[PDB]
């Protein structure tokens, strides 16, 4: 009978789709209805809450399209006697300090990032690239913490592994999608004619994919590119292709956990006024490649690949 909202920034990415799916499950289990809304931008976010209130929802889980909407979201919520839980992306203040006060469930950004970096270097070593003619292209979205911590973690790990600091080139992307990353990567490539082999660093699948698509456009062959995405579920279409590409594999997270856990906690909070922990960090990761993606998806109950 109880209605709880599940707002996501990017409903077109399997990650978010899966979070929805597992929110549904939680609903089934606990006996509550999930109202699934896309909030791609700030306005739609604020409008969506209004709409929720109309429907007579008692709270919502949200991945905000903008961390800096935090204040507004909370205010609107309070006004409607709605409880909020943040998923994925953390609320920040005007000054861009994290709002500790809102319960969050997110991925262990740093740890996953560092695992990306490890695995990048590992595959490089495998291929016997000459470091001298190799480079790292780091496509960044520094304004998003969880993203920041990811790419920084990757760079740290690479630097730690012995990859020359001076051969790591960062480029900000305007959007956390393929088109965005494509533009970014493209602009960086034409600057570095000397490079023969690229490692591509990005916070998620799409970002890395964007990077890869760009390199192919500048006449790099698969052998000469290593990109490892983050998310896993986002990467399935790529890993499924006949031909191997620059996109070598992905770190599979737990969007199932994100969806289910966040919803479950909201309900309890709403229904039973059981205060969720302020911070939940999900540490799950597995490397999925062309060779294993199918197993691992099925293994994690994210069947289909
Ligand atoms: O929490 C994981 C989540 O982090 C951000 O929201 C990214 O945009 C997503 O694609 C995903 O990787």
């Amino acid at each position: 009978n109880l209605k709880l909202g599940f707002l996501v920034k990017q409903p077109e990415e399997p990650w978010f789709q899966t979070e929805w799916k597992f929110a549904d499950k939680a609903g089934k289990d606990l006996g509550f209805e999930v109202i699934k809304i896309a909030v791609p931008d700030g306005e739609k976010t604020l409008n969506a809450i209004d709409s929720l209130a109309a429907s007579g929802a008692k709270g919502f889980v949200i991945c905000t399209p903008d961390p800096k909407l935090g204040s507004a979201i909370v205010a609107k919520a309070r006004g409607y006697d709605m409880k909020v839980i943040a998923v994925d992306d953390q609320f920040v203040n005007a000054k861009g300090k994290p709002m500790d006060t809102v319960p969050l469930v997110m991925m262990a950004a740093t740890k996953i990032g560092e695992r990306q970096g490890q695995e990048l270097y590992k595959e490089m070593q495998k291929r016997g690239w000459d470091v001298k003619e190799s480079a790292v292209m780091a496509i960044t979205a520094n304004e998003l913490d969880t993203a920041r911590r990811r790419t920084t973690g990757s760079m740290d790990a690479l630097k730690a592994a012995g990859f020359p600091e001076k051969q790591i080139y960062q480029v900000p992307t305007k959007s956390n999608d393929i088109p965005g990353a494509f533009d970014a990567a493209n602009s960086m490539l034409v600057q570095h004619p000397e490079v023969k082999h690229w490692l591509i660093v990005g916070m998620n699948d799409s970002t890395v994919l964007g990077g890869v698509r760009a390199t192919e456009g500048q006449g790099f062959k698969a052998a000469d590119i290593i990109g490892i995405g983050i998310n896993g579920v986002d990467a399935v279409s790529e890993l499924s292709k006949a031909q191997a590409t620059g996109f070598y594999g992905s770190l599979l997270g737990s969007p199932d956990v994100h969806g289910y856990k966040s919803s479950e906690m909201l309900y309890n909070w709403v229904a039973k006024d059981v205060e969720p922990p302020k911070f939940t960090e999900v540490t799950d990761v597995v490397l999925i490649t062309r060779d294993n993606f199918k197993e691992e998806l099925e293994k994690k109950g994210l069947g289909g690949k």
